[PDB]
Formats: structure tokens, sequence, C-alpha cells
């Protein structure tokens, strides 16, 4: 018939995992903790021009360390670094990149200071790149520090107008010291794309535009690039989309058993309601996956690699991708919005982060808590502690991780901009994991 069973040689986020969570997730082992709303603070030194000139405070969202090639947070002359994505609190979309730093020992959230922006409006405009001159917005990635000791920045190149066109783009951050408690951002070099998909493997913006994408609601993306090291090869793992080869989008993705997992009972059930209802294209079109591709010593593109997993009929939508290895295990993880899945009992005020575990960097990614349930956030986003974004940050020791994300704290009274979120911690133990009880660290803490 019709049916079939086709798992590309790639791991999958299945129906059958996805409907059992919304009763696993009511627990403290998953809930993101409650945060103290009487001390939340914005960022201080989060303030920059608007698009009139007018020095104003900015909203501050995604944010990602600076991190050592294994992941571990990296100590740049003394000082932490966190990139951030920033911007007007009201000029709709526009987001840039900027540069945070804090003294290694110090701990408040008022001890990161602002570099400002990592770029400049000019800077798209100087390489000679296939994509640079079009972008209208700098979306998230991941910072590394090398072994040269040079700040290397990954980042998503928006182009808005180019259909919403997303590439993997790279920069070297040329950073000074002024005096001793200052760092300057000097400029960029070696500011260049590497990726914006193939087709076959990950979705092009092409193939979204070709297909009628903004007509259907399908969601294309290619974007939060994620540097990592194994045995001497570099790799970026990212946000993407499947191309037409590894499982593309379209009505046969929901005939096939992959994506389900569970009993055929479970299968022929799903299947069947999926393609009565209201969610049928939603399903048909939902094919995100995180990517993998190498890199070479001067960060070019050296190999495009099948994805580590998908979601397929589940969501189009798998963000801020994070891996790193831990007691010789790699641990996969992805946030991903209740709002653009299409899971019975999963709603619109459900927020996740969903986490996975092999053995090799390219293995067969199994479920962490047997569903892939790590974190759980469902407060409403009107309320002031709502968080986002949640990303692991692994330590030098211990088993736990630091959970960072932003806040956007949009309260009736101040403070009242998006800022860092406290910090907290969850514990690694093979493919379980659990939030750590009773320990909430400051707003935007990166280690323990
Ligand atoms: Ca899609």
């Amino acid at each position: 018939s019709k049916d079939f069973n086709n798992s590309y040689g790639i791991s999958h986020i299945t129906r059958d995992n996805m409907v059992k969570i919304p009763q696993q997730q009511n627990s403290d082992q998953f809930k993101v903790p409650a945060f103290d709303e009487s001390t939340i603070k914005n960022i201080a030194s989060a303030k920059g021009k608007n698009a009139s000139g007018n020095t104003i405070d900015l909203d501050v969202w995604d944010s990602w360390p600076l991190q050592n090639a294994d992941g571990t947070v990296a100590t740049y002359h003394g000082y932490q670094i966190v990139f951030a994505l920033a911007g007007d609190p009201k000029d709709s979309n526009d987001t840039s990149v900027y540069l945070f730093y804090k003294k290694a020992g110090d701990k408040s959230i008022d001890s990161w200071k602002n570099a400002g922006r990592v770029f400049k409006d000019s800077d798209k405009f100087v390489p000679n790149d296939p994509h640079l001159k079009n972008q209208t917005q700098e979306w998230s990635g991941s910072g590394t520090l090398t072994k040269d000791g040079k700040v290397r920045l990954f980042y998503t190149d928006y182009s808005g107008k180019q259909y919403g066109k997303q590439t993997l783009t790279t920069a070297q951050v040329n950073m000074s010291q002024p005096n001793d408690n200052t760092l300057k951002v000097d400029g960029v070099e070696d500011y260049k794309s590497i990726f914006d998909g193939d087709g076959k493997i990950y979705q092009t913006v092409q193939q979204f535009i070709d297909e009628g994408g903004y007509d259907t609601g399908d969601n294309h993306t290619l974007r939060d690039p994620h540097y990592i090291e194994d045995n001497g090869h570099k790799y970026l793992v990212f946000e993407a989309n499947t191309g037409t080869e590894d499982g593309y989008q379209g009505e046969d993705s929901l005939y096939n058993r992959a994506y389900y997992g569970g009993n055929n009972p479970f299968f022929q059930s799903e299947k069947k309601k999926l393609l009565e209802g209201s969610n049928k294209e939603k399903a048909s079109l939902a094919n995100g996956a995180l990517g993998i591709i190498e890199l070479n010593d001067d960060y070019t593109l050296k190999k495009v690699m099948k994805p580590l997993i998908t979601s397929n009929t589940v969501t189009d939508e798998i963000e801020r991708a994070n891996i790193f290895k831990k007691d010789g295990k790699w641990y996969l993880f992805t946030d991903s919005r209740g709002s653009a899945m299409t899971i019975d009992g999963i709603g619109q005020d459900d927020v996740y982060m969903l986490g996975y575990v092999s053995n090799t960097l390219t293995g067969k990614y199994k479920p962490l808590n047997d569903t892939g349930l790590v974190l759980h956030m469902d407060l409403d986003p009107n309320d002031k502690t709502f968080t986002y974004s949640h990303f692991a940050v692994p330590q030098t020791k211990g088993d736990n991780v630091v959970i960072t994300s932003y806040m956007t704290n949009r309260g009736f009274y101040e403070d009242n901009h998006s800022t860092f979120a406290p910090s907290f911690l969850v514990n690694i133990d093979g493919s379980k994991t659990s939030v750590v009880k009773d320990r909430v660290l400051e707003q935007g803490q990166l280690t323990v």
C-alpha cells in the first residue's frame, strides 16, 4: 500500500515519543525553575542607538557564550564573552549581534559590560561574497576561541529581501584591550558565507519559494550554527529542513512509519487523524532537521553530511542546535515550540528543550528520559518571567550543565526589557536528566 518505512539512515523525533510528553512533563524533573520576579534586572550595559540615532535600552534575546572547542566556556584575557542578539523593543524585526563581556570572577548581571555590535552596517558589503550584501538581520550561532587565540564567530545571515534566505556565516572578531577593564571590538575579518543548503540533504530557500511556501505556511530554516570538534575534525551543527533525498516534506511523509514509532495500531490511528484533520498540511510540511557539515581549517565548507536527526511530521522548527561530549557520549539538544508542533495534548503555551544521546557524533541518537523531554516552560508570553532559547552549557567538572536563556521581562512596571534569565542547573546521568533542586543562579551566569 501507501504505507512504508524509511529511516534514511538517520535518527528521528517520533510521534510516539512526543505524544507521551503531556503526561510526563508535569514534574519538577523537567519544569523550568520558577524565577523570583522582584530580583529581575535589565542588562544595565545593554544600551545602543535606535534607528533614529538616539541612545536607548535594548531588548536582548538569543545569547551564546564564547566556547572552547569542547563546549566549555572560554576565558579570553581574563574575560568571559557572550554574544547576544539585540535590538529596539519597538522597531519590528531588527536583530544585531552584540558582544558582552565580564571579568571571569565577577558574578552580578551589572558586571556585564557591552563592547557594542560585532559588525558595522558597512561590514557586510566589504567581502567578495555570494550572499552577505543581501543581509537584513543577524541571527543566532556560536563562538569558539581558536588554538591561535582568535575569536571565531558563526552566525546566521538572514535576508528578508530574499524570501528569508538563511546562510551559515563566519568571521573572525578582532579584539583589543584599550585599558585594564575594557574589551573593544576592533573590526572583523575572514568574513564569509559557508553554507545555504544543497537541496538534496537540506532544503534551500529556492525550493521553499518554488513550492509556494509563503502561501502554504511552510517554514524554511538554515540557522543557529553550533561549532564542535571531534577527532581532529571541525563541524557546524545547525537547524535546517530536509531536502529531496533524506525524507522530504509532503503528504507521503504521513505514510512513513519511521516518523511515528510505536506499534502499527498507533501508526494507523495517528495517520488517519492527521489525514482527516486541519493539521494535515502542517504535519506534511513539517520536516525540521538538525544538520551537520564539516569545515576546512580556514572554515570553508569541506563536506555536507546527512542530518543527525529530523522531526518530520512533528515540527518544521527545531531551534538552537546544541551538541557536546560528556562521559564519552554525545548529547544533542534542540528547542521546540508547542505552537509549531502537530501533537495531541501539546499546545500553544508549551515550550521545550529536547535532548538525545549517541555513542558517536554521527551515530544513532536516542531520546533522553525515554521521550526526549529535558525542559518544559509553559508560562504565558505576557508573564514577566517567560523564558526562551534555553541552551545547555557544559562545565569543566561535574555532572551538571548550566542552562542559559533569555527572559522577555515585559512587565507593567520596570524593569522592562528582554534580559538574561537567571541561569540554572540540569544534571546529566546516562540517558537521564533532571533539573537541579533549588539552584537558581545569577542572571546570565555561564559557569559554576
Ligand atoms: Ca518544511
